[PDB]
């Protein structure tokens, strides 16, 4: 009949999978017969139009990750379906040897965490000479899994290896040891705060500084958000800062700040900024059918608005429009000027982030 | 070290959706001192005995392994209760009802609600008439609850409904049978047929969606308006106005949402109904105990645990990953706050206590280890 493409649902933004198991990819579309489907991979074809709304793969492997998307067309028009981001668990082997490293006694020894290629990143546990080693007040572990001890002493020689598991799939892997030899201050930091991104709603993330200082007993690290004192979230020997359920409030300069007990010296500071991030949401959003007449010019609107603040792509049947009689609004709206009948279809737009992407359909007709 | 009390490296998702027939690889990801045990629970029931085995897998997942997952680690320094996770198995039953009638007046609104059918998730649905579809419009509502609402019956109308349903996880795609409607011989101010349901939801969900169904005649005069606390709303709105969406909800997009139906250019007065939107954020903690408690016999500890969130959090203590009693005429008691009170301290109050602060939206917990001296 005439009923232009419309989802009546969008997919999740990311999904998990394990090898082996099976995913099932759905274009929930409504419209006039007749209804077709294509699917993209990385926005490149998988398969051609059909009335298969569905797409099946039986059994999943480290190949079939990647965004996943179906265009849905009829006599009307084409849409782009919001993608979706498959994920599949794995873990490959330790690559690495056998490997030797120094330190000074007294000095802190850092070592990485053999490489070991895995979705989602292992967890990690080290060992010395065969035995488990904890973190504690001189032995810091980071979320990189680097091996850092703080004060070494001549006992600490020996061979280092990590159990790395994979926490998805239950993968199991031992590397090969890390042989450290020892030979024969104001606080300093370490392993400063990174950078770190997260979107709204991921209900845990963590920053994370590890401090030196001698004496390593007087070593005390203070929290910062912006300059306010932090009292809570604090944790792994004030190495950790977690914060549950981040918010776009919840973002801002986060400092770590290594200083002496019981001492006059001056306090080191190193920071890093956590960006909390919402999603595209529009604001302004064109209405479902819209009619204009022969080489007059149409506005159609689309704001939207987001944490970063999204960018706006506009699609014409489920193409890149290029902005010509095409010109795009500061606001990110579309105009088209001198109409011409065959600008009839399906006009589509896009409000993408680094947290997602949003999208807002229209009908257009010239008479 | 054979003395490091159990720890967990990370806790398992709060939720997560699996297909049938897939394989679940549940994993208690914790550390601490040799012999380091594992118990795995289904809906707090034991599905084995402690080993050595930290994983839990299911070959092939069908609808009755559904539900609440959780792991007890010990070793010889006591034991720690893993937050739960949620397995959701992705299904879709038949359509249990059969062929059925219903008759509505002409003029007057038909409500045709969708035959049942056992589904997880709720299913899309399509709606047919006489083999044909029928998409929502002026006078054609289709509700959150897949509900065919026809505002304003003719005569035509008359005929056989169905519902195709699809599962969108699975792709599993089924046919109800028919429902008969007959339109009967026999000015309507502005009334709501669906009104605004109570509706909760999580902060970060992306999305959350009041609904209102209207009815009028004219129905062409129709129009309804979105407000939050009174306040008129202009985004979000669509599905001929009678959905409101509010995408990546806050704890400050919670509050009273109204449905306000009028007939532009009408004498008549407007029809108002609203319902609660409750945006929930799982516990956090405020205080929590050290890593590592110290104190001396006989006397009494005080151990601090403080969370917030919305809803208000409920408290809960354990010992070694059992219950702790603090009932009355115990040696045990809550405080206000959350925090345990141990009084008279007994060498076998050492080992693993654990504070777990649950809500609606979720749960969290945090522990330490009580070592008494002397
Ligand atoms: C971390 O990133 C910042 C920039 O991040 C952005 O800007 C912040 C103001 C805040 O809005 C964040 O949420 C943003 O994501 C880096 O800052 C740069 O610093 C260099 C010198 O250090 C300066 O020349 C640049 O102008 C700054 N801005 C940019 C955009 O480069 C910072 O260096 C990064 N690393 C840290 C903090 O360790
Ligand atoms: C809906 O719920 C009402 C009470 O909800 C609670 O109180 C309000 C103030 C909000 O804080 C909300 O988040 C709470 O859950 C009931 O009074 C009412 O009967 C319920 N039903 C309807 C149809 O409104
Ligand atoms: C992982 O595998 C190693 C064998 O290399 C084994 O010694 C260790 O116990 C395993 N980890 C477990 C079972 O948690
Ligand atoms: C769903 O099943 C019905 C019943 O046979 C069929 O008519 C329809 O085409 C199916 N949908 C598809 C194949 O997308």
């Amino acid at each position: 009949d005439d009923v232009p493409p419309y989802f009546k649902t969008e997919p999740v933004r990311t999904q998990v999978h394990l090898e082996g198991n099976r995913l099932v990819l759905t274009c929930m579309a409504e419209g006039s017969w007749p209804l077709e489907f294509k699917w993209l991979h990385n926005n490149r074809e998988l398969t051609r139009f059909s009335l298969e709304y569905r797409y099946m793969i039986t059994s999943l492997d480290r190949t079939h990750a990647g965004f996943y998307r179906c265009i849905v067309r009829n006599r009307m028009g084409a849409l782009l379906q919001r993608q979706t981001e498959v994920q599949v668990a794995y873990m490959g082997s330790f690559e690495e040897g056998e490997k030797r490293q120094s330190v000074n006694h007294g000095e802190a020894a850092v070592i990485r965490a053999p490489r070991i290629s895995s979705f989602p990143r292992p967890q990690v546990t080290w060992f010395r000479d065969g035995r488990k080693i904890p973190p504690s007040s001189r032995i810091a572990i980071t979320l990189e899994n680097t091996l850092v001890i703080l004060s070494t002493v001549a006992p600490d020689a020996g061979r280092y290896y990590v159990q790395a598991v994979n926490d998805k799939n239950g993968d199991n892997k031992t590397s090969q040891p890390i042989t450290l030899a020892v030979e024969n201050i104001a606080p300093t930091i370490i392993i400063p705060p990174k950078n770190t991104s997260v979107v709204a709603g991921t209900s845990e993330v963590t920053m994370e500084c590890v401090a030196n200082a001698r004496p390593l007993i007087k070593l005390h690290i203070v929290w910062k958000k912006d300059g306010a004192p932090l009292s809570s979230g604090i944790s792994d020997y004030n190495r950790r800062l977690t914060i549950a359920n981040p918010t776009v409030s919840d973002a801002g300069y986060y400092e770590c700040e290594a200083m002496l007990r019981s001492s006059s010296v001056a306090p080191v500071t190193r920071g890093a900024y956590l960006s909390v991030l919402e999603p595209p949401q529009f604001v302004r959003e064109p209405e479902r059918h819209i009619t204009a007449e022969m080489e007059k010019v149409v506005d159609i609107p689309c704001r939207a608005k987001g944490v970063p603040p999204p960018s706006i792509t506009w699609y014409k049947d489920a193409a890149l429009v290029e902005v010509t009689r095409f010109k795009q609004r500061s606001d990110g709206g579309l105009q088209i000027s001198g109409l011409l009948p065959d600008d009839t279809g399906m006009l589509q737009c896009f409000a993408h982030n680094a947290a997602g992407e949003a999208q807002t359909s229209t009908y257009l007709a010239v008479t």
